């Protein structure tokens, strides 16, 4: 019945993600733990907060999210545990995923267990949250935890009781608002009719080119679909495509496509040919849009 | 009790694949999803084909294959859903898996579900099929899918529908033979009394080379087990030694063992060393085998 | 209920432990298997070791370990099965893992099988034995094995029938210590007033360098927290800093951290920065403390 | 006084070029040998062209040029040896070069000496000649040539005699002008208003772009300093910038210059950053250029 | 007789040096043009600087430097031409160069011509002197300059007139000491008995580093030949060795040696192995010393 | 007049050449000095060997050979300077170099000048010499010489010297035969009638394959051209080819060519196509020839 969905910084080349789960079945025998996955670069917050924020509305209600990246492990850090409020729609289009009309989720229905160090700054922003716990209680975490592996100590095992049914308001007491620490999002700029953002990451293993600019901003400046765009990637390539729904959209194989990602975002590909690996193109560049 | 087999070009490096789960297992609570792998190189039908042609005999009968690569998503392109024939034997030999004298599998006992872009190619060829319909009710399918995640939409939500028992034959309309897109397999040919194939793939992590020229193609050539062989790769680098079961049998470490993999196909390599990584040895490279 | 926790050299580019997988379900219906890693370098021994012998603890009772590198598959080897007699505290300071307290195994709880060829060398010296079999009943594996996948053959299917209730001591004959193959593990040196060993493991995907220098190797030398420390790798590149419980306490993003691990051992990195990757550093270069 | 230009594949990695050089102060005490490049890919005639069609206006009338890949070495093949017609102007205006109005080089003043395998093309292309002889005697070649190294045989040696005043006419028999082999070289193409060719090469050690596009097809096509171009390079990489004589002309650092390079063709640099490697550019690539 | 000693960024891979030669034979017959080296980064004059800045007190006197990065290329710049003052001892302990005693050179026995950017600034610093003039006049460089190979305009040709005789005082116009650019040095700062400075260079082809302390810093500190010196690279490597005058000091091959290099600055080795390739050390990095 | 031919591990990448140039021109004004290379790996003796020992019989009577690797630079070691007494035949067949019927060269007639560390060892061995003398007269060294740059202070200078008519009996005391330095050379060993040696040399810029089994190793075996050949290297990897002249004879572009260089010496290429780039074949493996 239930499900902890893990995304750590833990990597797949040792036993490390096995002993959390370990005991996540040890705490919860039930439990079907879910990888997100394990690759993220270690400590970036703000990558990792992109693995987790569109992860709610896939899941069957009462799902924990178990997510860490800990490279304050072994100090006086405590994590934090919020029940969310909006599962939250996602999507090109913004909708509920799923076959039919999509599964509409309750709110307050899913928890995230995280180090508190910013990692959540999105699922917050995104979803809201009706509450948030200090995660202190010896009953969810060990009284000695190993100093160098709080993700497990501090998140794996909280959360697998958290997933047995453990009162979430008994994990420690509440957190103030301000006492969540967020990191800051850089925000898509206007700059005359051009949208100014950031790659926000190259979409592996296709090596599509996924940017920050989302289709709310598109909508401010009435970009839909039809549109011939220009969009110039780190400040000398004015790729030049209507923004279509797909990359096959683009025609010949090979043939730039400007689209709406899965997750809500203005994107450049190739149709069925990698953008990003043959011109090494990368995350932190800019990216300019203009109709 | 449901196993759904999962096998896409998503890869691990983001939350993907776990979207694909979140739905699976809201639509069929009760399913064991089962990872068999999310690395192949995206769009690449043939390698696809080869991660699963192989499966069906070693899973438990009624098992669901989603299987994926999806360049052409976002397109009016449907997945094809087909419950195949034989579950087959394989192997050097030619045998069911398993303990004792291994596992026997009904007929008709397993259902793949696909783009319709010849992924399922060598599956038809190799396990033949009782019924295909092409994947077009919104029962099993979102009324409003996703651009360029029809892996998500066409595949992984269908077959959880399937999984949790929704009758195949109403997943939308029987599609012919001829509509079942295939692509073309390279033939084995026989050149003199040589057998002129292709490296199929380098088998990591170990760097061992296999060829397409299957058992059946030396049966047809009289080669058996103890039968002494020049295999020569890419034209130029040539290999001697004889036929055997394993890498073991080549005696000292590192020495060049020809052999049978567990797939059926001839292929080659050196006893606990890679032979692959040193040379820079590629999937594609002409193999050359005669006794 | 039922647990098989999985570790093996297949990698996962391909379908070969979803193969394993199949098998375990059609074995033990019931059962989860959990991946312990599939990435270690393919033979071995001393590495896959370490990915293995740290995981009884963490595990519920009765958790079946499947462990394999097997180069010597296709031969007249048999696997080895066996019943450990300690579960063993670790960690940096030696405890029992979870919450509270942690959690307390009894002892006699948890099996290995894995290729008799070494790779049980530490769990056997940490946890002891009460009972090893050789594995050859034709109950637990093919009567006629695929010659190059005994790690599928000869442990993933065993395992599932162990971890289905059948008898460990009918697998096969009982089995003598000295028929139990063992790798020499390098000792720890004094040399004058420094400890002398090596690098045992670059630490992903963090880039930490741990050694094989214990802590009970240190506590001899009269080395606790606090003490300054040199230490000197690869004979070239040396470091000082004081032995701390974790990274942080080196204070700024970048100094050096010295350290121990997880798992008990001596280490070095930097605080929230890589140490081994912008060096090179590598396993198997030496490294040497002093106070 | 005597000057040899020397331009060959073979590198300075050992000896080779300095046995030439042995050879060639042996037979003309007074030369200066002056070195071109040995770096040129091996056997690529159209890359060995480039780097010695433009050099006779930069030397003393009367300097010998020996350039040579020679992968038809130790067969019946002969070397030619040219006095070409016209030292021609060049550069991105096409002027004489030196100080004040430049130096004017009399006609029939250079001989090249080279492989008779098209690597000349260039060179009788731009500079037409007066004579070509086949080089077969043994006053200026080896009775026995190594069979191995004939770019010192069949050219250091005997344009050492050249050089030395070895009359031309005397080194063998003429050669009528269709024994003489040519390279086919690739024709810029109109489509439309758009020029199309390709990148000639990477000019390193900057990663400037170099096409194939003369200042005369940029003529024809109504294009001259200032006008604003699109320029697209591997069908995918779009720059956009006026044409402008130099780098700095861009303004900012890493800005785009499109520009005539020194040779007189088409080109795309980054200002004072480079273009080429940081998006891995290659000579081969396709370039479009547009008004 | 007369001498050009030419450093350029123009590299070896094509024949942008043998151009210059050219045209420098042409100006002035009976010249020796010796090559310093054309590996530098282009644009890098701080680097360019250490190639040339040691040069006189090895060459005849009337030796001309032509030493360029011309970055600035084709604008209303125009190159600088001076006669230095002092020749300049040097090396470790500093002294003249050659056998015997060494060959004492003349004052004002040297001119430099070079871009006016900053590139003489450390042959100024180093050798003062005596007078400096624009390079404006049409006897010595193109009335119609290439626009992209001011190298070759502005500094090979007229260092050849200058080379063949011509009057230094009638290229242009005397240029003041405040119009010639100076680039800033990074000064070698005092922190408490410590010296800090940077890595200036990697010594290849060997992977010795070498820094900015020079044997006039040590001398300040006391630091002779025989201290103890701990010298800390990249902020973390404190490594430990006597100040001595060569590697074999060292003892050991492989042994760390801290030595004064062939420039008179600290450097840093290994006895007959490399320090910086197996650790990739890099210029630019901090360096420490401290006795 | 005078020539003096250099050769070191100084590199191209700074001014270190130029600066012994720059002293070499002091000393003897009239000379010309030719580069050999400067690229071999440092303290590598065999390899510069490779670059000496064939250069006598290209060179005019009187040539001095400056040759130098010098990893104990700074220690109380001096060189050696050696009069030749066989200039030597070479190549393929063995013959003198030049046109016509080659330049035979009068013995007694070169001189080389190294480190004493065995670098010459193969020049010793191949042509004899006719007197040896340590280099100690502060005439031809410094009496202060820098301690890590000893191929410029103890070959560079004293072979100007020597090339300006220094007397060679006048630069120190002779050398007994027992105080020259020599490395031990692996000896071809005959092994059934397979003579097994090593790859020699990667022949750049080609990547040809370069062995220690000479002609004279052949002609023993009885091994002449048109032999059918397998050449086996790495143990692993072999070929077979016709001992051929030349690369052409491999008929096809890509063809394996067994040949003899222009050394003397067994290799093997592709023809027209690099083999040992692609395979990443290596200095140092094993290489077995047989008939
Ligand atoms: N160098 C470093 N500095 C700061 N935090 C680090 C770190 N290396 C790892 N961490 C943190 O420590 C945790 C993992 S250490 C635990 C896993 C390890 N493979 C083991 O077996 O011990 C993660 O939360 C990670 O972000
Ligand atoms: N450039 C491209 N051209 C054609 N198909 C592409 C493509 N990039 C991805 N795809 C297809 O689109 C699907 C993945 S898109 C979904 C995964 C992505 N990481 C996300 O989060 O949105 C796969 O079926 C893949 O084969
Ligand atoms: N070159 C080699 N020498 C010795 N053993 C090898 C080997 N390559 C693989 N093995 C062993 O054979 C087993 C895996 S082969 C089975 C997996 C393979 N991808 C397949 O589908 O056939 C492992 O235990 C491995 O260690
Ligand atoms: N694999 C190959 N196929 C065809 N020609 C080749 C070749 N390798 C080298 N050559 C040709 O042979 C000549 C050089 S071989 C001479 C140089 C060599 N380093 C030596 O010392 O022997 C060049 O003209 C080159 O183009
Ligand atoms: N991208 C760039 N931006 C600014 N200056 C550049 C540049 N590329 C080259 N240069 C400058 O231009 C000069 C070389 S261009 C001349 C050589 C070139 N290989 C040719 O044949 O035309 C050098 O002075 C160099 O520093
Ligand atoms: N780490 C090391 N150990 C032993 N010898 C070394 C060495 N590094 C350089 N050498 C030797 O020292 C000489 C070069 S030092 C002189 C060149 C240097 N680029 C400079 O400008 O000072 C060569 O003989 C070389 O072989
Ligand atoms: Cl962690
Ligand atoms: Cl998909
Ligand atoms: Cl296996
Ligand atoms: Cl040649
Ligand atoms: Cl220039
Ligand atoms: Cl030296």
């Amino acid at each position: 019945r239930p499900i902890i969905a893990f995304m750590s910084d833990l990597g797949t080349t040792d036993d490390s993600v096995a002993q959390c789960k370990g005991l996540m079945y040890s705490i919860c025998p039930d439990v079907t733990v879910v990888d997100v996955c394990h690759s993220m670069t270690p400590w970036d917050v703000e990558e990792g907060a992109r693995y987790i924020v569109d992860l709610p509305r896939f899941f069957p209600e009462g799902t924990v999210f178990a997510t860490t990246t800990y490279p304050a492990t072994g100090t006086t850090t405590r994590s934090v545990a919020v029940r969310i409020k909006q599962a939250a729609k996602g999507g090109a289009r913004g909708q509920w995923a799923g076959s039919g009309a999509g599964f509409e989720r309750a709110e307050g229905s899913y928890i995230y267990i995280a180090p508190n160090n910013g990692l959540l700054t999105t699922v917050l922003e995104e979803h809201g949250y009706l509450e948030a716990y200090e995660v202190t209680s010896p009953k969810v975490i060990p009284e000695q935890p190993e100093p160098t592996f709080y993700g497990r100590e501090m998140v794996a095992i909280p959360s697998a009781h958290l997933a047995a049914g453990f009162p979430l308001s008994e994990v420690g007491r509440p957190l103030e608002d301000h006492e969540i620490v967020r990191f800051n999002r850089p925000a898509v700029e206007q700059d005359g009719e051009a949208l100014v953002g950031v790659v926000s990451a190259i979409d592996h293993p296709f090596g599509n080119v996924w940017t920050n600019i989302h289709r709310t901003d598109l909508e401010k400046a009435g970009i839909g679909y039809g549109a011939r765009l220009r969009l110039t990637l780190d400040g000398v390539l004015p790729f030049e495509a209507p923004l279509t729904p797909t990359f096959a959209d683009a025609g010949e194989i090979g043939n730039i496509a400007i689209y709406l990602n899965s997750r809500g975002y203005l994107s450049i590909a190739r149709n069925a040919a990698s953008l990003a690996y043959p011109y090494h193109l990368k995350e932190g560049m800019s990216a300019r849009v203009e109709a």
